[PDB]
């Protein structure tokens, strides 16, 4: 006996026992007489058309693949609950919190950002952590990082950044020209790079790493009042990493070495979970704060900002078939319940956009009904209709048209989302040159102790050093402006490595 | 009170009775506020993408179409069943005509040919008849037309016939010149176009007309032996056809009178039935027969291969969604369970690739999942996998690959074809210049009086007349091959037309 | 000698003229043999897979189909040019207007709403009339109707209306109940109802029509300066409309009458032109206007607001094939050059996000470099890269991210878009209930004389008379409102009508 | 300076030089005022809907990913020419052979088979060597391998086989016991399975390696005789292999090692080049062959069936652009010119079918069109209209329907294929227990020495040992019945890796 993902397929026999086999069928469920021979002229003669039983299959196989997501395409994926262990209903009015003990099912989905879909897991890179919640209010998606912060603080530059993280439009190949001309060029980058080339930048697998909602949002209570906040969901099993040399050995020995021991660990019933903690600032507390409050490239200070706790999420299932249950499910941050609301930030705005619209093209304009993505604790009833791949009944003959007169669903006035005053003209405002900085400083010099500077120092300029030496160099003055020690220990290993380069 | 279909909304209100409304939601569930307004900067000022109630309607609304039918476009469908009244288990093996009184669902779907989804129900045209049988040997799809006959014998020049058929590539109009210069270059056509032209083009609705599998199939009985048949469903309703006056009067006034007909009958109880027959002939009579057999151009004549009685069809149920139920229906000539397999009739090879392939297209890779088109009544067991709208489980973590040593599904014996031998060269054979008129002249002279030839040569004219002479001529040699009267009696009409014609 | 519709193809063949006859071809370029027969074993053997000329195509003709539009899927289209005829360069810098006489080719698309792919022109219907220029600073794409209103004044109710003007979703007929249950629970549609069921509902074909684009826009000059606009484009044939009776019988006798007609104009050198105007209001004038200006149910009247004439619309040229050239066209509202804005229409707004997103759907994300919609006068240079049929040289190696330092394209400063504060909360506002009537008024008052009322109300009663008696009640309720007469001469011809049915 | 590949886009700025910079614009060609920032309400309000050149960008992006293939996922391309070097104008009237020095360009892509997008080069596996020839008689496309042989010899079989070399349905890992049990239950695997786990199963980048057409095709000279042939195209850069460990270094430290070497020795002017040659045999040969000659496991011996030398591939161009270029490349073995044509291999004959099958989903229906695709070298006229992303002019206004008297293109009589006749009856025959072993053991003792035998089977044990006992007792089994040493060698390193295994 192996570990449990290599007795996938004995222990599915097993459980079928004295079972006699089904009988094999084509695609409408005609008996196959014959599945290992086609039909031919004679024994060296050609082959006929009339042989659809070969054709029904190998017209399926040709289309078996869909397109990978155009990012986070490498991932592992289990399900769970999510239990609340504390109130927080004086926050907000949504059903996922209402009382103490709820439960609600989960899925969720452990990714990288820029792997394609066969490439190695123990890779440096930001990781996703996305979770939806089957709340009987719909469906939550809370898709997060385990990182609090990202690189850009405006949603245009997100495919720009992608790209530049990519493969060179050319050659194919991964390009630290692009990568660190972008990040030498946009110094908002600074926070979410110094994490990246950090010790949490190659996790231990997905259960030794925190997951972050990463934008403020705005909770609302049921008495109407608003408050902002951001989620945390903090490692049970501990924060673990993989050093750089076992990472590389990985990365050849086992590149599917996160969704392998995610895997192994539920079916040997060692449940990872998280302690799901909310920061809360009041809109009075948003307009003194020193930096946005909504800057997607800034923290919360802990001090003035403590972590309430909310609840536990807990992965207690496998996925029964990946393609089904991890490639086909989608996340989209505009699917909020009543009582959790989009902030002003610019990113998650964009967010709201771009994640249905990705889904409709990945997947298919009906993808809500794969049972994955389906809001089975609600009852949807609404006014579309048709569409490719529509399934279930189509809502029957109900009336098609809102406003009408013959008792088709009704809008409910207590879900109306909350209202608020803004200031200024309508026009694109400048934010590259906010405070990139001072954040960034308070990392390298509070948190990071000296040995984690110094391996930080090796780790960006172990990359740094393939870009040519005017990019070298815009990147190294960035980073002189965090810290004068910063910047002069990445130049003086880039000085080494381009000194030994002939 | 109207028609049942005028009432539909009103019933469907008084079902629903003292029922609240429906919660109105977004696609995943999430209950929407208000439906009636988009979010603004201020009464006149622009609209936020945080409006995602907004966004997730309309994106949904901007992809509701899918691809119409390539032919067939415009249709009603129905449901009911086929009930077994006769023993025919001497021909075929197959489980729908296992045992008398043995009743499967059933699913009809009629249509014109040329029409597009708007088009009028009540022009001169072929009508599909089409019917699934959801037996426990998977699904059944025999997918006839109004007509015995059909204008080609050879599956490669269908895409040609249909161009001709439909619109003019640079006009975007109906083209006579296009209709009748390929139907004059291809004389087999002459037994269809008499047919089309003959009062039963244009039936009173789809209830007054008989449908016809049209090609030979093989029956396998289960000792192994083989006949060929042809199935006929001969209305109950009685054929009733529409005057070209009446014809021309619907098209302006009710131009889905066939949907209307069809859908009100079965509301008020008058259930349409069909009774169902088979021609059989042996294989050695199919050597002896003084035509090809499984030419797609010629009947079996009724006195030499008498009809057998089946079964009935009898349509019960209306649609509960159009889209759901016959838009997205899709028929397969090569879904045949055992017991019932494809003779070499060209036109019916042809006809075995080209489905699954347009299906595939129209509605996605999955299409079989849909409900109206899942073999409901069969367990499906098989080694496809994935695809884009996967539904389902994809079937678990079943081993996915054949042959294994785990259990997983396994190909039946008996349900193996019947084996034949052929001779000849692997060749393209020529079949033009077959017999194409002796049985055009047997439906002049024997089936037709003196009236209905009458009619026949004035329905032919009226539309040959928008014809080029050239045109005009040759069709009209053809049609004096068939008989001289025939010819004839067009020339004199055409020559009053040509003299009006400016 | 007929129509030159008629000849298309006899006219094809004669410029051809001694040319030897193309050599046909697979899709790849290869020689076909023959075309007309099938390989099969023997004469009356089965087909082979090693037939792959009827496989390539058999398999293209069933992928001939792409969706229809999700409206306006009834469309004949035309191409010319746009001439400047007087200076507008006061109140816009769009490069379109430049200088008198300066030539912008155009491609033109006219279309019924409701009807699908097949259905009659000569209905009664709003018609579609957009203006697609290929300007040097891109495509601005002018999607207008034959009416200076709409029906609704907020976006979210798009969908549902077109689902009531479209088929039941059970019956898959048109129905009365559900058209008019909509406009009698939104009387925002009195106006459009009003002009609908007047004698410009059916125009004589498209040359004799008006367009508007409806909405209003901001013309932005060379000084930043901003006004706000209507564009009209009036008809040189001048106005003519069919008459109820006449219409009738073209549905029937010639369902593309409006096809016809149009390519006939341009084939015998009559080509339609149009007069387009600007009406123009300042920021102040918007602010004092006694409705909405940005209403889509309002009109700014023409003493107030004078039609100051701008330039001419010439339709000189014939698609060469409808496919190619209509089908496939693509009009995006949100396809303004600099100098053209939207304003804040709620409407307008609505469409800037709907008409991509269908267009990604309806053609492919790629859409663009299909040649009717490439915009073949700009040199397309942007990081936009792959998506499905990626044609041309994808951009080559050029840098796919921005900013760079590579020296990729740089955004152009003068093109950035005029700046407005906006005073209020972001929330929904309810606009249903504004000054629904005080125009329509004005229009049966004032514009028409005591025939075209009358008309009016026969028109009206006689597709109102098929909805239940409590849809007839709400919605003369609301013709009564606009005035009296309007409503009392409505609810006379109804009492007739449901005194003659049982 | 570094590597050309690692220079790409300071190549591209170089050549711009002293070019002002392209103007940023929209897809529809609208010069963009600024890309770095959004609309918003002020500087901390929400994102504005008519910020369309932020949505024009990320919906663009949101669809940059298509189908990857569903083999053969991670490829290298490269063009260039091939050069005829002798007259086989007795063998075949193929346009490519017509006359010594007869230059034709080439398109290639070289593959993995089992890994995805993302994956290693440098791992054990066959690889894709395809060639498209852009012919005056269109494109012929020789779709090869990097080994003569398949492990299969049905193609109803590769859809399972390649299951199980891909991941398990549930855990998503590459699971032994799939790859092992499939091979152990098909021993006609052997010889290819043999040639895997030699040195050549892991080339030294794609310069060091033979392509093979693997099948048997049939070339038909102008007299209209018949010969069968096999296509090699062996290296002029002589083979050359990666240890096992040099493989496992490469695989972690560049992933895209194949690309890598390829792009940088076309850029440094060191062209690639194979040359090309036929095995003949006659069709009396191919009676008397021991060995079905048809039969794909099997090889030709090279003393009975010499190499006869044709011509030179030579790749000197590199792809501008990867995604245009590469993978949207489509290769149909179906697209073959006069005078190559399909042998009765069965396999072959699958892949008539599967190849265009696939290229309509993964590019789309028109996918002949993109210009990589595009038969450039020969005028493509035929019926075939319309389908999603129709480019160029559809075909004008020719018609569209053949037969026809307008002079539209005509088939050529020259073209018409090969005719022969075939002995037996049309059913499944079974291929398994054909001779699997024979050229298996010829392959063992002739081909490979001593040191060879031992990597051979050290490289089996090294894979076999994670499969299941009962498997590997199998797997032995059929390595036993090739030679008593390959079996014995094969169990004595197994039962040292069990012993170590817990």
């Amino acid at each position: 006996s192996r570990d449990p993902a290599s007795d996938q397929m004995q222990h599915w026999k097993e459980q079928r026992a004295a079972q006699k086999a089904d009988v094999l069928t084509t695609g409408a469920g005609n008996p196959v007489g014959d599945k290992l021979n086609v039909i031919t002229v004679g024994p060296r003669g050609p082959l006929l058309v009339q042989d659809v039983v070969f054709t029904d299959e190998m017209a399926h196989f040709d289309r078996e693949r869909i397109p990978e997501r155009v990012v986070h395409a490498k991932g592992a994926g289990a399900f769970g609950y999510f239990e609340v262990t504390h109130d927080i209903t004086k926050y907000s009015k949504a059903k996922v919190f209402e009382h103490i003990g709820k439960k609600t099912p989960i899925a969720v989905r452990f990714s990288t950002v820029a792997g394609e879909s066969g490439s190695a897991d123990t890779v440096r890179d930001p990781r996703g952590f996305a979770v939806k919640f089957y709340t009987e209010d719909g469906n939550w998606d809370l898709v997060g990082n385990n990182t609090p912060i990202f690189f850009i603080r405006d949603p245009i530059l997100f495919p720009s950044f992608i790209h530049s993280q990519k493969r060179n439009p050319q050659t194919h190949l991964k390009d630290p020209d692009m990568v660190w001309d972008f990040w030498s060029l946009r110094p908002e980058s600074l926070h979410q790079v110094s994490f990246l080339f950090s010790d949490r930048g190659i996790p231990d697998g997905h259960r030794h790493m925190n997951g972050y909602g990463s934008h403020t949002f705005k909770l609302v209570n049921a008495n109407g009042e608003a408050v902002y906040c951001k989620f945390h969901y903090k490692t049970d099993q501990g924060i673990k990493n993989l050093s750089v040399e076992d990472a590389a050995r990985l990365s050849q020995e086992d590149p599917d070495y996160g969704i392998r021991d995610l895997f192994n660990a539920i079916a040997t019933g060692k449940y990872p979970s998280w302690t799901f903690y909310i920061q809360v600032m009041t809109f009075n507390q948003a307009e003194t704060f020193p930096f946005n409050p909504f800057d997607l490239t800034k923290v919360w200070p802990h001090k003035d900002y403590p972590l309430i706790p909310v609840g536990k999420l807990v992965l207690n299932r496998n996925p029964v078939n990946y393609f089904a249950e991890v490639e086909q499910i989608a996340f989209d941050p505009s699917n909020m319940p009543p009582g959790i609301e989009a902030s002003p930030d610019k990113m998650l705005q964009g967010r709201l956009f771009a994640y249905p619209d990705t889904h409709r093209h990945r997947l298919g304009p009906n993808y809500l009904h794969i049972p994955v993505n389906c809001p089975y604790r609600a009852r949807v009833a609404n006014y579309q209709r048709d569409g490719p791949m529509c399934m279930q009944d189509n809502q029957g003959g109900a009336p098609n048209y809102y406003p009408n007169s013959f008792g088709a669903p009704e809008q409910q006035p207590s879900a109306l989302e909350h209202s608020i005053q803004y200031s200024g003209e309508v026009r694109r405002f400048n934010t590259a040159n906010d405070d990139n900085v001072t954040q960034v400083r308070a990392f390298y010099v509070n948190v990071l102790n000296e040995e984690q500077r110094k391996r930080l120092c090796e780790n960006i300029a172990g990359h740094l050093k393939d870009a040519q030496i005017f990019i070298q160099k815009k990147a190294v003055k960035n980073f002189t402006e965090v810290h004068p020690d910063y910047g002069s220990h990445i130049q003086a290993l880039l000085d080494k490595y381009n000194a030994e380069k002939p």
